């Protein structure tokens, strides 16, 4: 999210 992480695997 905003201010954090987005991980696609």
């Amino acid at each position: 999210g905003f201010g954090g992480n987005d991980n696609f695997g």
